[PDB]
DNA sequence: TTGAGCGT
């Protein structure tokens, strides 16, 4: 139901790469990685929106290895 | 090049 955030994301990692990973847990609507609009390099974190609530907690209920680094899905601070 | 945090 809510937009999740992911911390610890490697720098080279991209949006497509996440879809590959989170699409293993369930219905992914969108993903957006945060970058500098001058370089396009990733801040090391992004967001992710699922369709089902089951798949969201499952993801928020654990840590995730991504690009060779562990990342934690948390509830944000809109 | 970098590694806690929180979305043009």
């Amino acid at each position: 139901t809510s937009d999740l955030i992911v911390l610890g994301l490697p720098w080279k990692t991209t949006e497509q790469d996440l879809k590959e990973y989170f699409s293993t847990f369930g219905e992914v609507l969108m993903v957006q990685v945060k970058k500098d609009l001058k370089t396009g390099h990733s801040k090391g974190f992004g967001f992710v929106r699922f369709t089902e609530y089951e798949t969201q907690v499952k993801v928020m209920s654990q840590r995730h290895m991504i690009g060779g680094r562990w990342c934690d899905c948390k509830l944000p601070n809109s």
